[PDB]
């Protein structure tokens, strides 16, 4: 159990260090596991490069896939497929909404605000579950990374919050579609940590000392814990586990 | 209290004699309310205006409003304002998705239409609430149409069940930006009812027979039923509540 | 719709002019209903008698009814269907734990505590709503005052969260055992209200300040705001709803 | 990770080689961990001794608890902490009702066979926390075993449903209370699996049925794959995740 030595993961959405997927891959990684990633912009090729050389991974598996595209989505898990060959699951980690949208009053937003929003955030789920199933024909799992906001209206989150429960609902219906393909979908949903999606967010540290001082282990959660559950889900022994959204938070959504 | 006499309502989505919103049009108008009608193309205002003398309004207030058009729901907004005054509520019952997205696997969406169904059936709320607040400077109530398939994975809903989920999402977070205001605003989630969105639904009957067998109540219930809670909603009887989803559905939403 | 002057209903649980279940009967005795009263201990029945005096009702249904005592429920509701006839519901808002059990840490409850809450709290509607139904033979409504700390742990509230969990499922059970017979059985989940249950639980204060800060209304909510929702649920208006929670908490329940 | 070689957990409620609770046992086993094992009544001892030698412990840890008795859990985990010292955690798979509950009318039920549930079902997982926890001084993690019903009405489940929600909730209200202490507890929804439980049980074959109809991945679930997810959530793989209810059950609490 938890040996991952023979198994091929996708990590979308990798920006740096501190990006709660990176966690993801360190846990995934120390368990034996082979990695790809994929990346938005070339630009930010030689840095998750460079980052990753911290996984002394044997061989550096690195896609461009802006996830807006689906010519870059199919053209870019094809060519997974012939370069690595099947995989056993993938971890999107991928959300966007426009900074402007992110402070206003909800109300005011554009509806190029909310599509943009659903379109990476939710859409990106669906296209990209629908390719990797082509890399998974014995099955696998799919997880991907919510927020609290997406469940209750957070202050500040706004669009996102949106997006997040059109992800969560996403995640139900491909676990019910994808199913009888041996092939779980599964969220979670973490708590506030500090990462590049945090930058520009007022208020961030007041969020952080909330969890402190109110969820029941009375501190907040790391990137890496995000890992070991996502191995869990990732992995065999979530096998009977599928359309769940497990709360990596500190206890925090069982408190009011 | 529940004596809507000297009150106005736009209602948004009667299609014909067994839209949902029609039997909130019949209970709001029995109660005393002014009316206001909107509709999306001009091709159904004769037979919408025909529809509507058997509520025998004294005046008859229609407005041609295609929600995907910021400029149509905008002007729309104001010229009721011009027209009719300030008004007590809104009633949305406005959804879409295309025929081929509600049978097929989920994962096969196109981008098109999860975008498609989330604009019409989701961000339509957020833009019809930025207008209509303007023509309720002392507050009011907004409520909108969802089903139970945004909550939970139900099968062929797909892109409407997560275009629910997001229009739920949506509704809490316009709650909490419209609370300060005394804007009200929650959701009905309606069972199954036989209307023109039932229309090249398979096993629609199905469904209807499911809640017959299953629901508490053993039948299924009807647009009326669902117009007595959005009374009950548009009204001050429901001065507490908001951002709350309430099931009309012979209490179906509580039984597994 | 909501003229009840031909109705009668049962309210168990008020203690005086401040409890939650006396805003209750003053939206029900406004609406034309007549109202039958049940009180623990004879000690109380005068100042009871004397408060209700305040709703001008043209007779005075008062009964003594422990409802840790079988014997006093069943001869109790006996003598209301002798004295009174068939009624058209009940209104329950009986809560009870020990002092002691909402202060302490939660693993601290003793097994005679915990019993107890769950015995008058969430039992208490089991055998009411089979002795009720004798009266209802064309059916009813019943209806159960509950708390957020039902959903989720709140400091303090301890045993009473759990009680309260409890009588939100024993809701959901009645609503299908008793649907059938056309009874309706649902909660109302209201936000927090100084009354006689708030005394001696430390700061309560504080729990009132977070909502008027935190809530999307920006202020708290109070009893005549519940008897309005109890209105709508006791009536015809919610008759396709059972089996429901509906938060009368200025949407505090939407928010995190 | 999940190396459980130098951990100690106490297993509560294995009947038989079908008990939930022992898939918890045998993946425990296989992970390297040590395991102590309670029961009920001493006529018991034996069948469980020759199970439990199928996992080949180098040491036969039992212990006579009856949870009805306080005096029985107290001196019962006393002793275990002198036998074996100090464990890592608890998994509890403990309930009861009357059977002549469990198929009732729920309205009908008795205050003492309410009571009873509770007590059993509920009542036992409080004070069995208070006295693991003296055997976790650095921290641990407390498992309970629950059922969909406690989230729904389900047909039949009656007073167990209403038990299961109080359990639930005395996972989160203990999550809150034990945190500080380093102590997770954590829930994990098993769908139906033929134990002795189901013995009785009417149309358990049809429930059965409608998992593998139904639920996303078309089959039903087993023991070990529950013991698999327990595992997660007794290891530090969890570390981040308490007060949570883990769905183990083919996504059918997904599903609608
Ligand atoms: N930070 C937090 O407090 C929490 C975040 N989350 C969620 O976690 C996920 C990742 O968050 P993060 O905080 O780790 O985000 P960050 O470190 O900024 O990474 C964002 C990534 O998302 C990528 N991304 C953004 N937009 C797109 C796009 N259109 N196509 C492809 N990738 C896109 C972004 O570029 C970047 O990855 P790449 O460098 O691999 O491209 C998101 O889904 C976020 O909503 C959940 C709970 C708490
Ligand atoms: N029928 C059912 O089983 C249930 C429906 N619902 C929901 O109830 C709402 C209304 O449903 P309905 O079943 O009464 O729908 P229907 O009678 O077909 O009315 C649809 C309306 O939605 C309108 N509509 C659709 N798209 C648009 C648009 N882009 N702009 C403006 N209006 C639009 C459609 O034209 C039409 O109204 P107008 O004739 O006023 O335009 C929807 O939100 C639907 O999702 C919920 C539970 C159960
Ligand atoms: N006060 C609050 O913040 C909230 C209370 N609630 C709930 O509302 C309900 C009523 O609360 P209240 O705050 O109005 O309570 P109070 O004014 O103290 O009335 C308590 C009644 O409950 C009665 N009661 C208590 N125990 C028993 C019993 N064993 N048998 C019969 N009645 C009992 C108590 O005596 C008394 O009525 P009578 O005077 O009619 O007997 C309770 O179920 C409570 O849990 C919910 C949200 C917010
Ligand atoms: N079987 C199912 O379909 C499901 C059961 N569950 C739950 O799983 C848990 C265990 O169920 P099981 O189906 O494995 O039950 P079973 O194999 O009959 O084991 C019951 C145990 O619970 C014990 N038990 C029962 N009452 C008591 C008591 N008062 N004190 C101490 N132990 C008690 C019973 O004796 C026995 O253990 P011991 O032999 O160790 O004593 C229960 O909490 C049950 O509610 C959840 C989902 C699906
Ligand atoms: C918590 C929390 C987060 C972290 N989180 C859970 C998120 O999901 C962040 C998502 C996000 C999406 N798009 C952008 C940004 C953040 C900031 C930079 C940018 O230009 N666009 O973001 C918030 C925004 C407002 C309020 C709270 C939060
Ligand atoms: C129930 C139920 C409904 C009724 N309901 C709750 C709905 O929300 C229907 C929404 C809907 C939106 N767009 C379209 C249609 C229906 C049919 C005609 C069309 O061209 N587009 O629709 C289903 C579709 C699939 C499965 C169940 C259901
Ligand atoms: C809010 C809130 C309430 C109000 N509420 C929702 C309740 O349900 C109160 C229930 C209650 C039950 N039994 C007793 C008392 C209160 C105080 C007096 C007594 O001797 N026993 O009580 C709390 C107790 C602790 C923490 C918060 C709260
Ligand atoms: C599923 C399911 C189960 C399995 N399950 C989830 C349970 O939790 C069973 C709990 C249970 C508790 N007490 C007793 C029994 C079962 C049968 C034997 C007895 O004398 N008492 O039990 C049901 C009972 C009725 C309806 C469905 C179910």
């Amino acid at each position: 159990m938890l040996n991952l030595e023979n198994k091929t993961y996708v990590i979308m959405g990798i920006a740096n260090k501190r990006s709660i997927a990176f966690g993801v891959a360190k846990v995934l990684d120390q368990l034996g596991a082979k990695l790809v990633f994929t990346y938005r912009k070339e630009r930010s090729r030689k840095e998750l490069e460079k980052l990753l050389e911290q996984l002394n991974q044997p061989e550096a598996h690195l896609y461009q896939i802006d996830v807006q595209s689906d010519e870059e989505v199919i053209n870019g898990f094809e060519q997974i497929g012939k370069d690595v060959g099947n995989i056993d699951g993938v971890y999107h980690s991928i959300a966007f909404a426009n900074m402007e949208d992110l402070r206003g009053r909800f109300s005011e937003t554009s509806r190029e605000g909310f599509l943009l929003a659903q379109d990476i955030s939710s859409y990106s789920l669906t296209i990209v579950a629908h390719e990797a199933k082509k890399l998974m024909p014995e099955g696998g799992s799919i997880v991907a990374t919510t927020y609290l906001g997406g469940e209750f209206a957070v202050q500040n989150y706004n669009v996102m919050g949106v997006a997040k429960a059109s992800l969560e609902a996403n995640v139900k219906y491909l676990a019910l579609d994808l199913g009888p393909d041996n092939i779980r979908v599964n969220a979670i949903s973490a708590g506030p940590i500090r990462t590049l999606s945090a930058k520009g967010v007022g208020g961030f540290n007041t969020i952080l000392k909330e969890i402190k001082e109110r969820a029941p282990l009375k501190r907040n959660v790391d990137q890496v814990e995000v890992g070991k559950t996502a191995a869990y889900l990732l992995s065999d022994l979530s096998s009977g586990v599928t359309g769940e959204n497990i709360h990596v938070d500190s206890g925090f959504h069982a408190i009011k």
